Parts: structure tokens; C-alpha cells; sequence
């Protein structure tokens, strides 16, 4: 199911997300498409910065969402 | 080696400094003296902010520097 990470200036990322899926994990199909590596990406999605290691139902991540990334 | 961390706020948190020192050993140091917790706190160095495991030698961060903490 499609999330849609929006970096900064504009550069969405587009990702098939699982409905299994981990944060990390979520961070190792941004190092693919864009390259980032996980602590360069800090991620933002309703009310929370994100970490690393935790799930998308966690922090209520579904099918359509638009996380931000935040480089650095 | 003698540093000046100030708060944009008024405050000189003046410390004696190593140059092993990364920042989360001087925000240690910051918990320490002024009783601040580490990831409330945000180093900045002239007008960069820092990143977590550099030294103060890696920075260039040497005797008599000032640097800015600000909270978030």
C-alpha cells in the first residue's frame, strides 16, 4: 500500500509499504529509491519525530500517508 | 580546555572541555552543571548546528569558543 514521504523542497518518495511494516524497514525503502541512510533520515508523521525501530501501526501509518522527511 | 557554551537567553554555561569531547559528553556535562537532559538541548556552532558523536576537534570547537544552546 502507497505512503508518500515528502522530503523538505518538494522530492516525494513514493513507497510500497507492507502491512507488516517497520519504520527501519520503511527507512531501508527510502535507502533504495533516494539513498538516505537511517540516522540522515528523520522522519515526521502526526503529533511525532520518528525513531528507528518501531512499527507503521505504531504511530497510526496506513495505506495514503503523507509522512514528512527531514534531512540530517 | 576552556569553552563557553551560552543560552541564547542570557546564560554562560563555561566549561572545562577535552578534546575527546562529542557533544552528548558535553551535554553530559550541560546535565551535569546546569541540570538540562541530553536531547532537549541543541548545540550550535556559529550558525550550524551540530551533529551528535563529533568531537569538539573534528568542529574545531578549541579554547576561548562560544558556542549557542538553544531547547528542542
Amino acid at each position: 500500500m502507497q505512503i508518500f514521504v515528502k522530503t523538505l523542497t518538494g522530492k516525494t518518495i513514493t513507497l510500497e509499504v507492507e502491512p507488516s511494516d517497520t519504520i527501519e524497514n520503511v527507512k531501508a525503502k527510502i535507502q533504495d529509491k533516494e539513498g538516505i541512510p537511517p540516522d540522515q533520515q528523520r522522519l515526521i508523521f502526526a503529533g511525532k519525530q520518528l525513531e528507528d525501530g518501531r512499527t507503521l501501526s505504531d504511530y497510526n501509518i496506513q495505506k495514503e500517508s503523507t509522512l514528512h522527511l527531514v534531512l540530517r
